[PDB]
This record gives C-alpha cells, sequence and structure tokens, in this order.
C-alpha cells in the first residue's frame, strides 16, 4: 500500500497555499477521437436574446445541440458530454454561447466551471450507434431529457469549413459566488481550441426530441425545425483561455 | 404536452449583474433534518497535517476525524451522504477544524460546497447504514473501498452538550479557484459556522477504521497510528454563509 | 392451525340492515400521518375545465392543480401513494377544490373513496420519490407513464399557514352511482372538510410536468399552457365523514 | 398526442352531472371464452344462514368455490376471477348468492360493484394448467388463500345441466353508504346470464385448499367435504338486472 | 447426422429464367387467419399528404390511418406484426388506401411485401398486446418507442359490414427499385385486392395515440389534429397477386 | 380448511379386482383438440429397420417418420408436447405404423401410454414452436439435443383427405411388460384405430432434420440418407381402447 | 458421433420380440448411501383396511411417510423419492405395503412400475439438511404436498433394528391394464433387498405437514400423531421378486 | 420535436415519383476496417455447377465461406455479415458470385438486394475473437447454422495477392418478381470494389461446421475438406455497377 502523492508537493495552478486533495490537473488537455454529433435547430429568439450577456449578439435565432463523446481526454478521461451552444457575435467576432452541458465524469466538471466557467452539471449522456442510426440520449436522474438520432454517415460534409467552425471561439460567462452569499466572479472569458484535426466529417437526417426537467431546463428552448445535422470526429487541445469582461470591475 | 416553471435568469439567486441561464444549486441558507454524524477520530503523523495546513494556522492534535454524514433532508441539495477527513486546528487563536478531504454522491452539493465556500469535495459513492448490530460506513471512489469504518450499535451514551459545543465550532476551509489563465484567482481561507443546532442523540462505543489507497483519493496517506475517539450523533443544524478571513493573493 | 377474528358479518361498519359478509374497507374517520403533497399547478384552456363543472359550480381560475400524494401510514386505508387533479371553484358562495382525476395503487381506499364520498379514483401506480437534489413524481397506468413531474428539492421556504388555509377548504365531488337497470341511480354533489390538520412543512422551487395520452385516463387532455405554482408540504390531517350538498336525481 | 376524448361527451349511464373520469363503460357485456372451475364443498349451514339477507332459502350447505378465467371481455378486458357463491332460493326462484369474489382487473371490480352490487375486491387469481393437472390459486397479497386442483378433464359432464345452471339468476347485495356514514343503498339485485352456449364440461377428482388472511376471510367458510367438481367453458352475455328489494324501504 | 429437403433451385417459385439459390419468401397467395387490426385515424396536414401522393391520386380526407396489426398465422411469412400508415385516396376514381409507412418484425414478408407488391416496409419492433383493459399498440424502431397507441378494451360494438367494405377497397402502392448503376429501374404505382374475407368482430371505443421522432422513421411528421376514429376488428383474409396501374419509367 | 373428492379407491378406473389406491392415469377414450403434428419422413438403411420389426411384420418402405407432436388440450392427460419415430408397416396385409420411439414432457401419457397400448414412451423435454418465419421442433434429452427440425411456415397446402387417410391408419406397437422375476410377463403385438378424426388444416414446404446421439435415447442410430416429405397438419381426434393381434409368449 | 447401440441386441429381459428403445436396464440394482428419513404416524384403520388388497393384515394404523435419496443406484442413477409405507402382514410373514411413492427419475419409476409393480409418479421430492434441521419436501407440480422435518442425528437408533427391519419383506400389487381397457394384470409381488448394510442410525423429534392434490392424494391419511422419527443411511440391492397372489385367476 | 425530413425532397435514387419513406441512401459507400474471416472448402462440383447462370464456368468445387465485420459503413451502419461466395469464370473474366449472406442490418439488406441484388437474408452473423481463437457464429433463429475457427494471426498472409483477390468482379442475380408474381427482373450484374487498401492479412489453422436449416440450406454445399483460412482487413468502397445480362430480354 502505497499512494506517489506526498503531498501538497504538487501544486498544479501555483496556490500561496494548495490544497492537498485535488480535483484536476493543469492543462493544455488533449483530446483524441472527439466526436461530435450536432442537430441545430431554430427556436425563439427572444428566449436567446435574453440569456446573452452585455453586448453580445445572436447571430440567429439557433440552438445548436450536441453531444460529444471523449474517449481519450488527458487529465480528464473517459466521459460523454451533451448540451446547448448558441451562435453568436461578440465585438465583431463569432463564436459560440454555451447555455448548458451535461457531463458524466466529475473532473471535468469541476475543471470546467472553475476553470474557463463552462455551465456544467453532472447527468448521463449517451452517444452510440444503433445499426444504421447514430443515437444520442440525455438521461438526467430518471428522466430522458434529450433523444436525438441520425442516418449513419449518410452524406460527408466539407471538412474544411468544420475546421473553420471547430475553430471559433468559445465564450463562457464564469459565475462563482463568494463565501457570504454574493458574487465573488462575474465574468466573460473566451478560449480558443487549439491544434484541430478533422479526421471526418458526415450529414444525414436527423431528430431531436426534448422533455422537462426542473433542474435540467433545456427543453425550453422548444424546437421549431431542424436546420442542420452534423456528425464528425477530431483529435484536438483545449488550452487556457482569457478574460474578456468582468462585470464586477 | 409539457412544461417548466423556469425562464429564466429571472432566477439569479447569487445578484449576478449577468447570470448564467443554467443553475446547478440555489441559495441558501440550507436546512439540514437528520443529519447524521458517525466519526472516528484517529491519531497520525503530525508532519503530514502540519505540510498541509495554511499559513499561520496550528494542528491542535496529531489527529484525524474520519467522518461519514447522512444527509437525507437537506433544502436545496437533496438527500445524500458524505465521508471526510476533517483536522483539528487553531486559527488567529479560535479552535476549529480544517476539511482536507470530502466526497459526496450528489453534484448539487459537490458544486455549490466548492464554489460557495471551499469544501474539498469530490464525487464518489459514500454509504452509511445499519448492519445488525453495527453501524457501517464504507467510502467507494470508482471500483475502489477506499475506507470502511465499523462501529457497535449506540454501545454507550455520549453527553450531547459537549457534542453540540463541538459542532458551533468553526469550520476552516482553504477556497482555491484558477484564472482561465491557468494562474490563480482565488485563494482564500473561509470560516463559517454552523447554526440552530440540535443535537437530538449521541452515543459511542468499540470501533474501527481501515483505508486503501487511491492515486486521486490519498486519503489513506493519513496513516492510522491508533484510534483516539469514536462517535455517533443525529442533529438538526443549519448551514449558513461564511467569511472569508484571508487572502493570499493579497 | 389457523382462525379468523371475524364472523361476522357481526361487523357492520356502515350499520346496513342487511350487511355483506366480505367487507373492503371500515368506517371512519381516517387518520393520516406524513400525508406528504407535491402540486404543479398549470394554466391550461378554461372551456375544458367549464365543460366539466356540474350545475351552479364556477371556475376560480383556468388551472388544475396536479398533485402526487404520498401516504404512508393512513388508517384504515394503508400505505400508498395517490396522483390526480384539482380545479379551484366557487360553489355557493364558498372556494374549494373539485377532484377530476384520481389514481391510487391501493384498493381499499379506491372503493372506500369512489363510495363514500365519491372521489373519481382509478388503480394505477403513482409514484412519490427523490434523487438527489430532485423530487420526483411518475404515474404510471399500466405500461404507459401519463404524467412525470419534478421540482427542485426543498429550494425555498413556503408560508405554511396560507398552505394550512387550503388545505381546509372544502373537497366537491360528483358521486355518481349506477343502477342495475343501467340507468342513474346516484348523481350527487357531496362536500367534505378535512379536519385536525397540522402542516408540519411546507417548500416551493424551480417545477416541471409533462403529460401523456391514454384512451383510459386522459389527464393530457387538460393541457398545460404555462406552470403557475409549485408546492411541497407535508402534513398529519384527518379525513371524516361529509354530506350531500345537491342530488342531479331530485 | 392526442386522445379521441373530449370529453363529458362520453356519458355512458346518462347522468345529468357526469363525471368526466370513466372507469368503466355501458354493457351488455360479452364473454368468449369465459372458463369456469368450480369446487363445490359442504360447510355449516349456521354460517351461511347468518349471511344470507332476509327472506333468502339457503338451497344446500354447500359453498361453489370458483375460478374463472375471462380471458375475452368486452368493455371489460382480460382477467381472471375466484370467490364463494352460494345455492339459495328467492321468492321460489333458485339462484345462486355471490358471498366473495376478487379479481385482478379493476374495472370490472369497480363496474361489478356499482352496477349489480358484486362483492368484489382486488387480488390476484390464477387459473392454469400444469401437466395433468388444471389450478386455481387465489393470492391476497403475499399470501396464497385458496388452492384448487383437478385431474384434468378426465370425464365429460353433461353440457345440458351445466347450461340450466349457469341460466339461473344471479343475487347481489348492493351496499353503498352514504357520503355520512350511514346506508345510502341497501338493496337485493336479480341478474340472468343471457346467450349462454355451453361449449364443453368435465368432470374428475378434485382437491381445495384454503387459509386465513383478515381481510379475505374466505377460509372461515371450512370445508367438510368435497360434493362436487366441474370444469366448463362458455360464451355469455352479462346484461344489466333489476332490484328485486330494498331494506332501506 | 442430417439433411434439408432442399436443392435446389429445382424450387423456382416466381419461374425466373436463372433462378436464385437461396430463396427468402414463397409464392403466394398468402392466408391470413386471426388477422387483428388496430386503427386509429386522425386528422394532419393535407399539404404535407398531397406532397407525398404519386401523379393523379387525390386525397379522400386529410387523414392517416394509423395501424398496428397482428398476424399470428400467415402462410409463408409467418408469425409477426406490423404498424404503419395508411392514407385514404382516390385513382383513376376508385376510392383505396395508400400506404406510405410501415414497420414489421420478421423480415420474410418485409423482402416479399417491398419486392411484389411495393409495401414501404423496413424491420422494426411492433407489438399489440392487451393489458387489464386497454389494448395497446407500441412501434419500437432500435432503441426509440416511435408510436404509442391505446384503447378502451371492445368498449362498443362496430357494424361488421362496414368494416368489410373498407377492407375490399383496393391498396396502391408505389413499387420503387434502383438499377444497380443508381438510376431509377422501376417506379410503378400497383394495385392489389385483399380476397375471401371474413370479418370475425369489429369494436370501437375511446383511443389514444402518441408519436415520436426518428430520422429513419419519420413518422411524426404526419402530426396529429384530432384523433377521428378508433376501431379494432378481426379477420380471416387472403392477400393475393396485384397489378401495375402505372409506370412512371413510362 | 382442506379436502380431496376421493376415498377412494373408490375410483377403480380399470375395474381392477384389487385396486391400486393411487391412481397415474384415468380410463378412455382420449379426446384431443388442436392435436399438432410436423413429420419429417426421411430415407435410412432398411436393414436397420428390418432388424427392429416384430415378427411377420413387414417394412412398407425404408424410411422413418420423425414427428412432433403437440397435445394442448388432450382430456384425461393434459397439456404436452411428443416427439417420435413411425415406419411404415404392413402386418397381415394391412398398411399402418409401428411406433419405434417417443418422448414425452408428461408423465400420465408416458405411463398411460405405456401400460395401455403399449408406446414406447420415455420423458424428456420436446418442444414445437413458430420463430417468425419458421416451424421448429427440439427434442431436448436431458441437457442434449438429439433432434432438430425446421420448416418454412406453412408455404404450400397439403391435400387433407390424404391426410386424413393417413391419421386413419392402424397403430402398431410391441407391449412388452417384464415379470416382477426378471423374465418377461408380456410381449404383445397391438393394433389400435384413432377415431372422430377432423383434418382442421395441412401445409408443406421446405425442411430440415439434425439428428444428435444419446446412449438412452439412440434415435440418431437411424441416420438420414435423404427427406421425402415435410408435413404440418391439425386435427381433432380421439385415441380410443385398442386389441392384441399377437402374443408372442403364446 | 456414435451410439454403441446397434441395436435390439440388447434384450436385457428376454423378450421373444424386443423392443429397440429400451427405457431401464435389467437387476439386480445396487445402492450406495441410500438415506432413509422415515416418519411414522397413526391414522385411520379404516381407510388403510380399504386400500390393503384381500388377505392382506394391517399390523398397525399406521403410516411410514418417507423421504429416500438414491445418490448412486446401478441402473437407474442419482434420484430422490418419498412415499408412503404400510405395515402389514401376508400369509402370515410380516413386511411393507407402499401406497404412494413419487420419484424424480423416469427410469426407476418405469422399471418400478413394470417390474416388482412400485406405485411410483414423478415429482420432485428433496432430502436436504439446513442448518440444524434434516428436511424433506415433496413438491407436485407447483404444490407443496408434504413437508417433514428432523432435529438433524439428535440421537442414536439402533442399526441392528434397523437392519431387521430393512430385511423384511417388500408387498406390491402390480396392476396393468389390458390395451382393451380390461384388466392384464392384477398380481401381488413380494420381493426381498438383499446385502443390506445399516452404516449409522438416528433418531429426533421430528414434524410433518401434508397438502391436498387431486392427483396425489397423500392428504387423505391424516395425522392423529407422529410415532417414531427415524434417519439412516445404507448400501443394499434390489433383486428380482415373485408374484405371490394373482387376483385374475 | 422535429425531424429534418420532409419529405419527398430526399429523392436519392431520382424517382420520378418518389417514395416517401427511405430504407437506404445512395452510394457510394465507404468501408473502415472492414474484416473479412474466410474458410474456402472443396464441395461436390455438381451441386455447384446447378446453381450457376448462363454461360458461367465454375474456376474449382469449392465454396468460399466467409464472416465479415463492418463496423463503419456509411450509409449502413455498424453490422456483421456471413455467407458463401463461389468462385468463378465469366466471359474470360475471373471473379466470386455470391450464393448466400445473413446480416443482422436492415438497410444493407434492402439495399443489397434492390440495387446489385445480393442474396440477403436477416439473421444474427458474430465474428469475434475469444483468447487466441478467432470465431465466426452464424446463427439463423435459434439455429447455429454455420461455426468457423482460426488460430489467431499464426502467420503473414501476402497482402498484395489478398488485394488482387478483393479487386476481382462481384456477380450477383438480381431477382425481382412482378406484383402478378411473374419476374419484373431477372439480372446478371458485375460490380467492382474500389479504392480498397489491405491493412492487413494473415493465415493459420481453421475449421468449419455447418448445420442444417430449411430456410438457410447453406449446409447442403457440404464440406469434403478445407483448402484455405485467411483473415484481413481493409478499407474499401462499395460503388454502383452494370447489367452484364437480362434473362428477360
Amino acid at each position: 500500500s502505497a499512494n506517489s502523492l506526498e503531498g501538497v508537493i504538487d501544486n498544479e495552478f501555483s496556490m500561496p497555499a494548495p490544497r492537498w486533495l485535488n480535483t484536476y490537473p493543469a492543462g493544455p488537455y488533449r483530446f483524441i477521437n472527439r466526436e461530435f454529433f450536432i442537430i441545430a435547430y431554430e427556436t425563439d429568439p427572444d428566449l436567446l436574446q435574453a440569456i446573452l450577456p452585455p453586448d453580445m449578439e445572436l447571430l440567429e435565432p439557433v440552438v445548436k445541440f450536441e453531444f460529444i463523446r471523449m474517449p481519450d481526454s488527458t487529465g480528464f478521461g473517459d466521459y460523454t458530454e451533451s448540451g446547448q451552444v448558441v451562435p453568436v457575435r461578440y465585438k465583431g467576432e463569432e463564436g459560440g454561447f454555451t447555455i448548458s452541458m451535461f457531463l458524466d465524469c466529475h473532473a471535468p466538471i469541476a475543471g470546467g466551471r472553475e476553470i474557463w466557467g463552462f455551465p456544467k452539471k453532472l447527468a448521463k449522456p449517451k452517444l452510440f450507434v444503433e445499426e444504421d442510426t447514430l443515437i444520442g440520449i440525455l438521461k438526467y436522474g430518471s428522466i430522458d431529457i434529450a433523444i436525438a438520432t441520425m442516418g449513419y454517415k449518410h452524406r460527408p460534409l466539407d471538412a474544411e469549413k468544420v475546421l473553420e467552425s471547430v475553430k471559433k471561439p468559445v465564450f463562457l460567462l464564469k459565475n462563482i459566488p463568494n463565501v457570504d452569499g454574493t458574487p465573488l466572479v462575474n465574468q466573460l472569458t473566451k478560449t480558443y481550441l487549439t491544434d484541430i484535426t478533422v479526421k471526418g466529417a458526415w450529414t444525414g437526417p436527423g431528430s431531436l426530441e426534448l422533455h422537462p426537467h426542473a433542474l435540467a431546463p433545456i427543453s425550453n428552448l422548444y424546437i421549431k425545425k431542424i436546420v442542420s445535422v452534423s456528425h464528425f470526429i477530431t483529435d484536438l487541445t483545449l488550452p487556457y483561455g482569457k478574460v474578456v469582461a468582468d462585470y464586477l470591475a
């Protein structure tokens, strides 16, 4: 019996007063065979507008619903994610604004929330193939809150346009309370994924169904129609980012 | 058809100028009914403990209090279980506890715990249960049982007033959050006092504790030299907000 | 060897001149301990509701209160769970509730409910439970989940005196029984007041509801426009006898 | 999603003020392959006389213990029944008086109790064949309260006599409290089954065993000896009946 | 040891000059005993329906008849279940049905159905069963329940002669087969009449239908505006061969 | 309490001067409804067959009829399944069948079969069922599958009058019973005619059979050269008493 | 694949015209560790007298209810038995008359019935030890028809007396119909077990409970009181016997 | 809830009158990690000769029994195949003639049959490794109709010769009835696989066992001896083909 640890020697983030029990290591983080299944749908533009932070503009009244399989992620492990991203323009720059995310592994949850500010919660996303269908099921406790399907790699999709999309900035609200119940941190962060390879990309018919849940209200962003269906597989790196706005300043 | 009462960012519980649409935990204070504690205090190596403590905090005794806490009825956070290690300390001349490890089976209190007060919480599978004549605590992290605690069921009474005085002692915590650029953003010592506490019952008896290693939950690093106390008590109490008492980035 | 305490029908609970030997439910009143309510009130089409109301009954608001009720300790009736829909109404200048649908997993309270007061009860499989951070109600009818309700667990306190005032409101029911020749025998409006009520706790929080159709449990006809309220409360109370306030066969 | 209902338009029993939620439809009710297994036994006549209502004659101190399989019943569905019927005489007319009944489906329970006044409770009766034996087991909760066996179709039984038996009236006490705890209804009803076909009938050796239950005290009518054993299959109709006595007038 | 009666290409059931050794389905006609139909007809968007219809075919009503059909005893094809959507149409002044979707749990009738007449058959898991007081139809495609239908068990009789006249109406189908080069080979409208039909029983009652989306089984695209009929009937009938009535490659 | 209708042995079904108290099977005749036959006839070594035949019995053709028979409704004997082998024969100028092996999953018809007519029946687990497109017969003896038969389901009609003529043929059997001293007591040839036969349907199609060895069920000794016929038919018929036509101990 | 059979060459009972398919081989049959558990009880003598054949004396109105474990039996295999034996006297010779028998293996059933004339039926008897108790349960289909318990080897029993009992003749009615429905065989047979060794014998407290079944009416012989309880293990041989009466001559 | 479809817009094969419900998309179809396990065996040349279409000649009296794992097939999905291919010469050209095929996914079945004319049926083929053995099991309903085994990659096999083999034409009989029960289509098609990479190839000891089935008579082509054992893994493309003979013309 032994641990290689011992003890606050591994101070991954260079804290003057470090915490003995670590939850996540430092990055950057390498992703091999990071596999995206995205169903973009039109919704009510007002619901979306109401959610965006100051000076951020909606590129279109669309939610991008994703399932992401991350079977080999350095530091974070072997897990799956599902969530909702909104296409936006901020200060002249087009990117995405993540409004919901669900993972089945705590290290990337605590890390995602505490480093960049991803709005991550614990749930049970699954991405898998059953015969000729690619399926994503997002379960939250006992309830299936999203079911997406796609015809398996029916047609190819231009991998260069996908790369262009993956290269777009990732905008997040990093909100952390103070121990006294008031705000400590309320920031807009921006992060760019690096060293990306799109190994393959496809399109096909798709479907999405959402169901309500008091603590995962993703169904609030109701589906007017599906505007796009994508499946692609990548290797990429998630590096550190930067604060672009501080609302407490 | 269907609906959610939400919509949304109208429920801004921590008064963020620019709120996040998807909430993870509500505002407190948080009320606990039948919060049940099973604690085995043991002596370990003082040097290990002292190495872990922040600046200016003193170790009261070379002791870790290994706990299992059942929280079946917790406002805001739910129905869950916790297990972890707490060290007795003195800070600015005030005696209290310093939490060095904590593991729970529900994410809401995990996220709330880490982000509000700074509890060093990870996700695992703690269990506290009675098996015939024994109270058992088992902490499983993934596939691995990393802690097993046992106790003779309510063998002898324990002075409830003394337990109450212990629960009243401040809770000290290192609240550590990275900046998005990978450097430190927050590195604070926080202090919180549990309130409105009723000790509804307390007992002692014979006890045992076994620990096993894990790379990501190195609790066994604080090895057991001998068991120095065994306690079981049940309570109703409130977890309110707290205060920053040191800022190491200052 | 063996034996039954009865024999009997010396047990004529309702004082029938000519009693039935096999009893299905005893006489009340009936006492409930930890009768636990989870209610999501939602706006619907007022015309649908109006169509359903008996003569001279007025609709207070175009709202359906969808409920899950856990009855773990009910004198005479046992340990069971209920789900249903109740409409706020005014009858002869008095506000109360009119129950339009009800589903239980225990037959004694079904038969007694239908035959004494006139509750519109059917057999099904409702369930109320907590999972982690969430309070859940599922109503299964056969193989089909016809209602799913969720709530953030005890997120905020709710005024218990307001809850009490609500529980004290009259219960109106259409008691409808055919004659053996297929024409109506009984078609009454009854009114009953719950008594000896204690609201032991009460809470609110974010909520959701989803309904699914069923030919024999068409609750989904009362479609959800929006959720207007979410409540959770626990009580001790008594269900006594009531009175006939209208006879539609007169 | 949709329901064909909409709504209080379906008023099957012509109530001036109908209930929106229906539990059973109107009859008459058609039964295909209604299958009977009856072990008739001698018991204490005084216990039986004590149960019978005023002016009803006990024909013989016999209980007919039955299991009835109803796989195809219009309005009521696919279910199973077990119970006890006494041979009686009312105003000179021989018939049966049902003193206990147990079914595994609620629609025929509520309908049975509320229309004709069958003394129906929810349980789990089963009628099945295993090898060489016809078996009936009545389980009430976790407790098996009756077990009947018979040698499978060992000998024929006269179907004509069976038919005569099935044609005999059904006598029932229909007892309903008032919302105030006093009696509202206390009637004797009489119903005749119609359009009966006995498709087959047999006899053979039989056995019956009873066990106590506080809420299903069928064993109170103890077994002195088995007097007959019958198995028969029919098609028949359950129509409406009539009130023949009112103990409240 | 062992043997097969086969060998082989001696069994050339469709009189191919150059037969295939491995047969998939035998020749008909095909006889069905206790072919059981459960149909829920509903109103949908007429524009969706009209867009789907071939040239010169007219929509009779803006209605889809959603069906579950149990076929426990089918000569040649076996013991199987089907579910699908049929539209009422007129072609060359003849009223009939146009099948737009069909799903079965056995491949023989799938291959035979597509290749002989041109039924738009895919493989799935339809089920038709009785559950207490309810007739239920569930169509599952892979992991996904894409249709749920319920009905009150044989609540009221239905005129058997009228059902017989409906079953006698022609079956119209688009028989579409690619050439090996990826261009069209066959694009025909076929017409077939069911024969030797006995309607052994027919009923109606309250009904419900729920649909869910699927990329590869988009049945929910024909959304439900309201249910307009509910039917259950059982039959014996024969499925014989049919005729080509349009050739769109001509 | 409890009771059996018997007592008895007042039930002397076979009119024994000194009856046995515990009965194993009642007296006939015995009526079978939906007695369902699946028969694969195959050519084998005629010498093997000849060796098995009793004196003065002639083999009609070097064929074994391998059968699976489903008996779901048999007066006196119950609900059971059979598999066996029957040889076409001529005895005293009359053609019929000689049963050489038989396996049932119900003991009453085993004992009655052996002790009344002389059927060579053993206990085993034969099964006849449809899976999709295929009719299947499996004969399991203990843990070992000793026969597997398959057929394309009702692919073609079979002349039912020919089937009827076949079912009407005499059943020949060697009834062999030892004496308690280990020497022969009974060694008879019996002959029995099935009566009141209705062939309700009959079909043919492609078929297969596979046999596996077993020390105590050596059916595979009668190896398959080729399959000569495949039949499936359903009947109602009666099994009555028969007669002794040879006594080999005389 | 091959069978050693080939074929009607195996004529174990020297039939002039042998049957190809054998069900049991010839004896004698050797039993190792044949284990007996017997609860002897008093019952109604008149019921017993009614069952016994002409000129057989009832020694006492007692039924010996047995469970016998036969894990190693030449020719017949590994099986279990339960049944009822009556102490009788035939032509001055004390022995046992078996009135009911149940086994879980068909070879010893057919052989038992057809050679000596044991009244054997197929069921599921079990004999096992659980903790401190020896338990015998006889299940007939889905129904447990007998349950016997005993305190495990509480006290010794004289093995010499046990041996004397086991050496007593076995009397049986061998009854076989003619193919025409009339009697063919109706004999009383007598057989003596040979080469017996009683390896151990015990007594202790015991219990017996019986339940009815139409096709296994063992409960008809009701229990007035338990008169003896025995457990013993043996090695013994079952040989051929002789006919001692023929009721057809 | 929504589908991206709507509706006959996706007319994959350019039908003047398209079918609303699609079963399979247009090709060509890309296969990644298409894995072949083939046991070639000698059989009776006359059985084979009798099956071949006009002017087609048997290269050798051999059947090639294959299991093929297709875990990533664009348009068709994730499935497995097993079947029998015969080496043939047609009009001077050597290739293969497929006589049986079984798949566990309907899209490639309907597609294979309706486009090229593969004689495909639904079953349950499995290909997998268990310790040091590569195993293929073909189950049809309840029956195991083929079991093949191989020593795992015992020796390498010349990948260039394998490529040469995979490049050979695929000859098929495309037979489709008319709605009136007579022939509509009776064609010989020829197709060539393209863009092939043999990533690896091996040989080793092998075995094959076949069992009969009325509706999958693969055992008719009995095994005289195994002549070759191959395992190889490929990426390749299945494109459209051409009609080479029309027997209805």
